[PDB]
């Protein structure tokens, strides 16, 4: 019920509009608290739930102390948070929980409990850390020898969303503006109705100048000082969304001054929390009590809302300072320590359109990696204060690895959007940008060719039915001639059916140039058991004609291989030409045949179907159908793509049954693209465990990464053993960290899987150094 | 996604607030469908809902149609309802999901909308008074020949869910009175605040007399009389939340003619509603089409909030006409019924005067049906008390073509209140001039024993311990009631715990051979599928806490493989025994299973007519027998204050304290004893998903007992499982629909033979029959 | 827990000696790890009978005492001495206070406060009792053994191996069967139904003039190869993770 009493917005509406002097709450408060639990956890019985809360009021009385934040902090902070040998750890088996709580309750106002109530050994220091971790020496040692290795790591932004809600306060104008820029769009409308409906802009700015007034309150309480006497006026929790009262009808400022200068950093922050809760250690005034709730609540709230809306889209707010993030990311990423248990860390940054602003950003990248080896490297530096790209190279290339730094490998991701209509085919404005945006990537690379040893991949990493998997083989290739040297692909998890996520993969690897050692991202598709996937399904899907069609006559290439299962693939190919002549509209007979072969050519561009880097490109598509005698599917494809009533009916929607294959034929398409990774050797960057966007998974019991691991039970025979490797990208965590990730894994296997801690390291110890052996660092 | 068009709070709250001057809703209806499903289905991955969503609106677009009430209507009704031999029947590949949408959507609009866009074969009479049922020849000659048995039918309500929906537009004022009496505990304020938390007093008379309202206008439109120009004074919806309109200045009320009388009664709202499709079978104003919108959203939402609400004026709101109908529409059509022995649950009062008129009510009832289908000589024509009633229907004989009936009043518990040296007093002395009130009017008249044959108990189990009934139901059993079937209430903090409380009714209460014991769940479920989304600890009160180890220490102590959790349960019982009981000498885990043996004994003979007989007959028993240490303990156990606080203290119970073995072991061990009574179970009907632990049918407890390979587990000793529909949790359900429901399961996910499909569950609907408690 | 226990039994009195203090914990402890076991039973009850027996001669007490009041008077034993009857350690001595009262201990308590402060009792706990060197079968032994090999593995404690020269034992007439091996895993030697152990390396009393952790470390290569007949990659493969349990659970800093 902490989780509950926390994170809920029906709790932060209640709390801040009643007036401070009423103590009567306990009633509003325990019904809060249970709508808030049927809202999050619908599947929780009402019985239990009152049970839960319960026992929650006993235990603060037993404690003989009052209700509220102090009583929660205190609460979670025997639970979960531990001393140990390294400083404040969290109990083994205790931890998969406390990661589950992490994703709606931050750790900072826990952490400064933590220290405050149950101080630290030897009465030691104790500053702000990164995500509590537990502590096991099995995979201490492991990491201090090999450390670990990241493949997918959004350098744009904050390091964590910790730290994010920190720099809403700095500039809350800025980031009201643009939250009102993404408010017109009906996806973060939609989102934000979501977490709490009654939110709008004017309520959002009232509530972030409130968590702005309620800090600065709270601080002077933390001075010791006494409060500057308007607290008389404060009656209602509403009047600090205009950071001035009337009083008296005189001057009243909320600004304060703190022990640091900046305060709105970490250590600022920690050092406030740990005075705040001091003071009240023994007893605390009731209305301030109060008021705690209604910064907890609202920056456990906005962190949601921040973390679920960076899934949907992906200005200002990134520019405050354009240089340091990458720096203080750097800084968190090696960790504490002389070894930065860290090697090669793939940092992807999102591409910005404009070649002044794209200098600045992969200059300001850089800098911040060359500053950060400043600190722990000593040796002479070429140019001491490089202020140019071309100089930073200069003094990098002195650098030379030796295992004990954060190797770096700087890979662009390409954003697809919505297609838009006309110009011969449909992904044609999408392309005309990224067309552009190619030139953006390659013109640095040509006029300085030494940076080529540093942007070492690029990446489409968007959604995947944003862009069909051969729109980006243009860009790839023509990628490939100017020295890339490495290609990733994202497929994003919005398959309408679990058959046609298969197509996807398998359509990327027959079309895009995924040489040998290339990798592949979120392969969710060929890891999910369909068992599993059905889970709260309807029983008749829908997709579009053109993800049928396609997924048809997918079906029918995997499925004829086999001496059984064959039925399927007959029948398919038997509704493959019936969907044909619905779409194509023509007269004569079409066979599956021919199906094949149009759809095989896909991978050729539009411009060229109609027959410099870019027009050898542009012609080598246009040379395999003039050479060969195969000019009749490529007057099929021509109208499958630049017929209007063709693209009309590509767009229809249609009624597809859930159970359409049995789960055996399901399984079969994974184990035949399983064979097909193996046999080109294509990784994949899997996914956080803690991620809650499947939410298809009870419990984390079932995450299909230990399916591919190969443990007893999970693992069907028949799986093609695969390269696995881990990345810290879209957690949906408040703090993350790839460390935090390694350790979920190996208590999972160790704890609920029943294994040895030997063999449970040996298994996560081979899908970490997977990041080593499919790194796309030079060598 | 046809049904978060037609049960969605959101949605309403949109259309309520927008004035009917612009329509421009196409955006604003897509947006809150999503939101809708996120608030009903949070598990449903946004692509796939985004994807079913615009199938939908392209399906409406294909037909050259609008998007309204009525465009959802059809597409449910051309894909659900097909004709049928017996005129309209339901796709039996499909009934699966019908079940599960009548738990969000009524179906009266559903079947008008397929009888007029798909009317039935020769234009042959059809009238809807019973849920629509799938044809299937197997189970229906079954029927034919073997009449269905209905064992937990309660009698308060009306014969379904929906048409008391009716019954709250007969009277909105009284709707309020039964509205706010229980919003005014804070338990049914969450439980509103569930389905609307934007819900107030005064907000649902509006609802309520806004769609009496459009069903006044609507009705307009379906007589094809002229609206009365009004219209251009409507623009707001809100309008018709005070039964009021205004022209120039001028009082118009909404009275209108109606040539069916009962403009209050399903027969008229189905009249009312095929008009009306058939009138708008091209083309709808978009005005009044935004109207039947509302209706529909009006009566989805608060039947929604009624079946949540039933787990004064509307008591006597009829009080005849209910009971007759309910018989009428448990016989079924045709003229041989299909349910042969029903036996009612009716709320006992404390009235005595009042119990003469709800059994001479309930009584008349019956005699009414059966003087309306066997034409047969009556002593009295009109009977006008209870004892000519016993006059009339002791002449008639069981032949089985017709219902027969067994009533039995359901005791009702309480929170536990304290005082009284025991927290279930002000329940016992209520309880005890309950029974004094039955007792009074059966010896006066002992021809009533022919019909009120059992007794139930069905409100909870943690408000009242099962043994608090022993005194009270043997009391009964010297009154000649001679069956007691014990409700036992599902609300179990632990699992453990809720396959305790099954022992406690078994080994305390008088459960004699031939007696029910109803929602079994605990002794049910699959322990694997009942820690799913769960906290990985629990909590329970201590005295829970308590019984439940010496309750595993005796029947653990037998195996030889589970043996170290009865050895570990005996050790942190006595510790447990210690904190409770407060206790400074030794003490063992021997005199805990002694001393919790006595619990059956009464509550006041723990200090030692048909009352005092039985005071001192478990007062004997305690003091001849050598101990008293063991009587100390109970009486300290009961009657002391620090014992109380502290069995109503809670404590923290790992959820997996005992392994999945273990805890099937303790659930295979309790139905051998089970089964050795030879006790029948009753089963709640599987669309009621009140648990909510099961996600779909499929994997529901009733097939475990059944025995089917699939879901049965090794040293599963067989039971009698019998049926029962007591809360559907649906607004349209009956006895035979939840038959059907069985057997299509069966059939479809299981594979098994439609022949042997009905064999399967003919068992556990005979067992009804087996296990009556109508007298022979 | 590394001795076979018909290893240990060489050349051994028939009776042995000891403590009634020590075997009292035993017959505590011995009905601990052998009530869960089904067919190691009889000696678990029979272990609950002589707890009794011996307790009451112990404590000189006329009432009753059970079995399982016998096992909450020995768990709290962690107490502090000068704690029973209730800087840094004054906090620590309220904890140590604080668990005797709020808990529902007062019976037990009363017993440990006599255990420890009774002069009866301290006479009779330093009192010798004879003891029956085959009290317990040779699987019984090894039952008690993988009892505590399941606890050392789960609370994940290494042990620090003791040099295979130092034959301070006086049981292994050679180096060969030493118990180091057993938990090694090899074949045979090694008991069925064994726990791994994480076993670190130690050189503090080796027992000859002058010995390195190298010396034992080819010493145990060499009797690996030799004497066990496995491949050097193979016998080196064990040393090593023996040797590299030292690292793994070392006191130094990270």
């Amino acid at each position: 019920m902490e989780r509950f009493l926390l994170n809920s917005t029906v709790l932060l509406y209640r709390l801040s509009t009643v007036s401070l002097d009423e103590v009567s709450l306990d009633e509003r408060v325990e019904s809060s608290v249970f709508l808030a639990q049927y809202e999050q956890a619908r599947s929780l019985p009402d019985h239990v739930a009152k049970s839960a809360w319960s026992y929650l009021v006993q235990q603060i009385k037993q404690r003989n102390m009052k209700l509220g934040p102090v009583a929660i902090l205190r609460l979670i902070a025997e639970k979960f948070i531990k001393n140990e040998k390294g400083g404040p750890k969290i109990d083994l088996p205790m931890f998969s929980e406390w990661q589950t709580l992490m994703s709606r309750v931050s750790c900072l106002p826990i952490i400064a409990c933590h220290q405050v109530f149950n101080p630290g050994p030897a009465s030691q220091e104790y500053s702000f850390r990164w995500p509590l971790y537990p502590y096991h020496p099995t995979v201490e040692d492991y990491i201090t020898r090999e450390c670990l290795h990241e493949t997918h790591q959004h350098l744009n932004g904050s390091t964590s969303a910790e730290e994010c809600w920190l720099d809403a306060l700095k500039h809350p104008e800025a980031c009201l503006r643009d939250f009102e820029k993404g408010w017109a769009s009906q996806e973060m409308k939609q989102l934000c109705a979501q977490i709490d409906p009654s939110l709008t802009p004017r309520i959002f700015k009232d509530r972030l100048q409130i968590a702005c007034n309620i800090r600065e309150i709270l601080c002077r309480v933390a001075q010791g000082v006494e409060l500057p006497e308007w607290i008389a006026s404060m009656q209602n929790p509403q009047q600090l969304a205009n950071s001035t009262i009337l009083h008296n009808g005189r001057e009243y400022g909320f600004a304060t001054v703190w022990p640091i200068d900046d305060k709105y950093s970490q250590e600022s922050e920690f050092c406030w929390l740990t005075g705040l809760l001091e003071k009240w250690r023994f007893n605390a005034p009731e209305g301030l009590e109060r008021l705690l709730w209604i910064y907890l609540l609202i920056q456990n709230q906005y962190l949601t809302l921040l973390v679920q809306r960076d899934d949907f889209f992906g200005m200002t707010e990134l520019r405050e300072e354009t240089e340091k993030s990458y720096l203080s990311r750097f800084k968190h990423a090696h960790g504490a320590g002389v070894y930065s248990q860290v090697r090669y860390l793939e940092g992807r940054f999102a591409p910005k359109s404009d070649p002044n602003k794209m200098q600045k950003l992969l200059f300001s990248v850089l800098r911040g990696y060359w500053e950060y080896l400043s600190a722990h490297m000593s040796m002479e530096w070429v140019h001491e204060k490089p202020l140019t790209i071309s100089q930073v190279l200069d003094n990098l290339e002195l650098v030379e690895p030796h295992g004990k730094c954060v190797e770096l490998a700087l890979v662009p991701h390409f954003i697809k959007r919505k297609p838009k209509n006309g110009e011969a085919y449909p992904h044609a404005l999408l392309f005309k940008d990224l067309k552009n945006q190619a030139a953006i990537l390659m013109d640095m690379l040509k006029s300085e060719p030494r940076l080529t040893g540093w942007i070492r991949g690029v990446d489409a990493a968007a959604n995947e039915m944003h862009a069909p998997p051969e729109l980006f083989c243009p860009l790839f290739r023509v990628l490939a001639k100017s020295g890339i040297a490495h290609f990733t692909y994202h497929v994003g998890e919005d398959f309408p059916h679990l058959i046609s996520g298969i197509r996807s993969i398998d359509d990327a690897l027959r079309f895009l140039p995924l040489r040998n050692g290339d990798r592949l991202g979120h392969c969710t598709a060929i890891g999910i058991t369909p068992s599993i996937w059905k889970r709260s399904l309807p029983l008749s899907l829908s997709m579009t004609k053109e993800t049928r069609l396609l997924d048809l006559v997918f079906i029918w290439r995997e499925l004829r291989s086999h001496p059984e299962l064959l039925r399927y693939a007959s029948d398919a190919a038997i509704e493959a030409v019936r969907l044909a002549h619905k779409v194509f509209s023509l007269e004569e007979e079409v066979s599956i045949t021919t199906l094949d072969q149009v759809f095989e050519m896909r991978g050729l561009l539009a411009e060229s179907e109609g027959l410099s880097l870019w027009l050898e490109e542009y012609e080598r598509a246009r040379e395999l159908v003039k050479t060969t005698g195969m000019k009749r599917p490529l007057k099929l494809y021509k109208q499958w793509l630049t017929s209007d009533n063709v693209r009309k009916q590509r767009a229809e929607y249609v009624e597809v049954a859930l159970e359409y294959l049995p789960d055996e034929a399901v399984v079969a398409l994974q184990q035949a693209v399983m064979a097909k990774m193996a046999d080109r050797n294509i990784a994949i960057e899997c996914p956080p465990t803690s991620n809650t966007r499947i939410s298809q998974y009870r419990n984390v019991s079932e995450h299909h990464i230990f399916r591919w691991m190969g443990l007893p039970g999970e693992a069907i025979e028949g799986d093609v053993p695969m390269s696995i490797c881990l990345g810290s990208d879209d957690p949906g965590i408040f703090a993350a960290d790839l460390k935090s990730e390694f350790y979920h894994l190996f208590v999972v296997l160790t704890r609920k899987f029943g294994l040895s801690p030997a063999d449970a390291l040996r298994k996560v110890a081979e899908v970490n150094e997977n990041g080593r052996i499919y790194r796309f660092h030079d060598v």
